[PDB]
């Protein structure tokens, strides 16, 4: 159907969970979904569709970086008529009060990318997560009683950031963590009148040096339960 | 104490409601607060402090524009040790599905201002409202059962915007309304580890031409009740 | 007539003096004008119109910041057919050779705002004061024999500026003082084929720590006399 | 060794061919290399190392987008001491004189990304391919007598570009094709005193609508032969 | 003494008139100066020094463009201790009310160059002509009774401007004419605590199609007389 | 024919060598060309046309800076139907491994100018030298067996650069030298479907302090021989 997806309209559920690592998306499909079927593996992206508690749901990788997730997200909403995309994954803590293994739910994401300025006449677009998804993710966290921090995320274009002062500036403004897709995902969902959200498990801290499965599995429970709520 | 506030530390409540119109802040203090006392009138800003349901609360004008509310907000958090600032006021609808008299709760605010780029090393800062305040405002709206739309706001530097195409671009991305302070307020609260939020009543629509008291009074109920919740 | 002015065309004189502080504009109207009449008090802006030496003249507040004065200035030229706007007020000295209580006449104003780049296809717009107004202000200063410094001003969006190095950079380039409106005012006057100028009394120095009525009253004499000359 | 590579220093050859599609890198390793060994499959990236005409050589995917290839390229030069990286892949024709199935060798790449401005104090960095690699690629093309077009490439952050006029602007300036990594790759090689180049087969034209294996296999011959020359 | 000037400190007068055309500077030195001596001809720049009404004065070419005049102006103030530089020359009318052969005195100059943003922390620097020089030029014009228009100039980096809409935008904001140096000259003078100004004769109109010696000679009279006044 | 060229179509050869210094272009015409004829001296630009080894060739100055060479280059390609322009001249070494008297051939040029962003919708245009000209220049260097360094150049708008850190940043990225025109020249050639290149002799090093005729004459041999090859 598309240059990056061999599946046809209907092969994907209206709700898709996406992580950067394709092997992780496969693991997720084999571990949490019932009767998972590979609906798209163009570029080894591992796109699956199965069911969770009887409801249809798809999991697929989205590569690293805004440009990558932008291709997939726009194709999903536009062609496969997906309604909700929840980015699930890892991130790097910024805030001194955030620690490795913590789970973070993004209210929004800042970025050093130029993409949003391009789509928004060179102004400040607030890459905001859909309030419905933020609420579903937080309620799930409350119902499951899993501690989660809610706040600003930062989607960097530079994993290895030359601007070494940025980290501290972000800590001062209390950005929770850093990943590489949210800022791109959120605006695309707005454009298509759809929904997007993000939840991550801190795999490491960037301002200092600091069982990792429990954290990840807990995050998955939240994302999955929130998917059912939506 | 400051160049724009004659009051002393302690004269302001930890929660302050702010609107652009100083005469409106006076009206609010005389109408909803018990035993309101003028604590600051430098520049006729009408800063009052009284009580709502027994709890301390202050209301004060903040002028129009990011530069203005930036002066007041930073002085409040920094010097008067304020903890929560809720901007209450009017705005201009953008989205075709938003109508005059609707009440809007900002999850965040975009802007054509350069302020945030200055504070954030020329990158994209997501001026996001404090999740606590967004939730308090939404719960209040639910408890009072007052219909309210939650979503992106836009803080413009140009009430009379030369870029006439922007309005439609914003409608496409589904920005709810336009005001002139939120984008400045939110980041300052982050810097001080404090909280900020915004709720507005649409006084007019910018994409087409379309009792106004009820809407305003309803918005006030939400803001006041949410203040108690925080 | 407008969202920020209740007055009707003709209520304002062709020459309007504006300061940020509305209470100051009221003081000015009561102190220097004969038979002052409140023609607009929307948002407590204190818009008055009286006469000076028999000629019609109006005084009105303009709030703090480019966004604010932009609303008022554009409405004045456009709707109320005003011809000349002279910003009168206070500012913060930058140049080491400028001292508190000095009077400064802006030839132009630089800015960290994005407004002019928005109106000028992202290029460098030289926010220049109208030569007629600069001359009238300087002749008035010469005729009254009141020492006044003429030169560059700077309109900041950030009263509390994060970029602490800027102050010294500006001293090196010899910017006289800092305020928050001139850069916005001047271009709007150009667009409407009208005139704008600015004169301020240094209320404090930003690079070091350093009767204030005389300075202010002297500035008023210059502005008033210059208004008659125009 | 790194967050995206499980291999150890020495597992990679000093010359690495990279394409976006991981399944393509696997195909390449199985088709053109002798005794290929999987040295890194973190995130299913398919990193192989075998030999071509007796010389060591590695092939690995790099995902789509500058942010992605930036992570891999910097890790390769920095940690695995790689010396030459040749991006091999597909692209979209821009120039009216370029047709589907044509092979293009980039002299350099333009971009709408902000990455290089971040690394280069907000100025214009000319993402240029290493002259050694351009020459090796062109000589290989001449020796094999395979028609190839040499010129400017463009690395976009937006596969689905909102700025629809850009395509024509690029045709006017004669940009050959569009991909999503070169502009990021080239500067990183400069920083590490290493080499980078790019050769692509046009899989489609973006300005109009227009056996594909021959073109791809021919491109591979050029890249492989050029690798031996370096 | 410098890479672009063979003269030594003292060879130049404290006041230097500069035009783009070196042959014009030679003509000026031979026509208006008494006992002109070639003090610098590096790059055929035609730097002369003679006397006007007994006072020392130098004339020298400055090439076309901000980068060019920036080299010369900075060397003059810095090394040759020059105090005043008056750019004399031609320009292209923008404003519909300005006609070919009109004489224009710049109060300031806007620009599409990036130079000033580089020197001014990426903010808006108002390239303003020294008030002393503007006054001297205008008084000279009044005393000689030669009609001259005073206002904004524009220093373009692109004589052949791709942005064809800019011309009309500038007419709307009432920019008088276009040249290629003023915006660069003015800030350099500020930095050195020196003075700079500009006066030009419109050689053509850019918005429509419309003895040229009289205009030029009149401009020279003004510049020369103003030089004596300074 | 043009505002800067008195010559008529046909007076210029299809290949033109340009240097900043007009006196240098004259020297070149008198030293290396047979029967040189002055075809254009507007602004003392010294435009000559003669023959080298029987083939027509022109030499002309282009002033200093992108704005200057942009005027000349565009007029040459557009009006005088020139096909190839080779900038010949001096530059300042950046890279620690480059020494005074070295000859450098630009593959491309970076810049702090805004010109290319203006012509390229505010994106990153890679000012790249025409591959044909780079090859001709390098082959000539090889055939003449004259050591020459090939790589990135940098065209600055500020000979006296305020950003003192830039020099080191450029050394880190291995920019060879600095001049003031290449970045402007290359894109113009692309637009006209013509060719441009650059070769310079390092006249000094900017990072430290370090017969100059031999170097210059050698560079000329390369440029001249390369002209014949094209
Ligand atoms: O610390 C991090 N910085 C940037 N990205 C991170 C970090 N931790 C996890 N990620 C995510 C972003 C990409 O999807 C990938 C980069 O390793 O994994
Ligand atoms: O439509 C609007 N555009 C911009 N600002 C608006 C609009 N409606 C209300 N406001 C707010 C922003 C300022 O505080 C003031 C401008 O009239 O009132
Ligand atoms: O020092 C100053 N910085 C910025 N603005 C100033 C300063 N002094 C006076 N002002 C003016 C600008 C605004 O109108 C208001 C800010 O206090 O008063
Ligand atoms: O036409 C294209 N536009 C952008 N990227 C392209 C095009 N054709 C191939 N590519 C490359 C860039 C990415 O690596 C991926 C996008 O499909 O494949
Ligand atoms: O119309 C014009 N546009 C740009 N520059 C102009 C114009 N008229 C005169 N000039 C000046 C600027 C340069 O010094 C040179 C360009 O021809 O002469
Ligand atoms: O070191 C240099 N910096 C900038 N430009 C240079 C340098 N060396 C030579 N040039 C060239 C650029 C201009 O054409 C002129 C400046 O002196 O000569």
């Amino acid at each position: 159907a598309t240059p990056h997806n061999s599946a046809q309209v209907g092969d994907f559920a209206e709700t898709v969970l996406m992580c950067g690592d394709p092997l992780r998306a496969k693991l997720i499909a084999e571990t949490y979904l019932e009767n998972p079927k590979l609906v798209n593996n163009v570029r080894g992206i591992q796109g699956y569709t199965g069911t969770y508690k009887g409801k249809p749901i798809s999991v697929m990788g989205h590569g690293m970086g805004l440009p990558s997730i932008c291709i997939y997200a726009e194709e999903l909403y536009s062609t496969y008529k997906v309604k909700t995309i929840i980015r699930v994954g890892t991130c790097g803590a910024i805030d001194m009060d955030i620690h490795t293994r913590d789970i973070v739910i993004f209210t929004s994401a800042g970025t050093n990318s130029k993409i949003n300025r391009i789509r928004f006449m060179d102004h400040d677009y607030p890459a905001t997560a859909s309030f419905d998804v933020v609420c579903a993710l937080v309620d799930a966290a409350k119902e499951l009683n899993i501690p989660a921090k809610v706040g600003k995320g930062f989607s960097t274009d530079l994993f290895y950031n030359p601007q070494t002062e940025l980290a501290q500036l972000m800590n001062k403004f209390h950005f929770l963590a850093v990943e590489m897709e949210s800022a791109g995902l959120f605006p695309i969902a707005d454009l298509y009148g759809a929904r997007a959200g993000c939840i991550c498990t801190v795999s490491d801290h960037i301002l200092h040096h600091e069982e990792r499965q429990n954290s990840f599995q807990n995050m998955m429970k939240i994302a999955l339960e929130a998917a059912i709520k939506l």
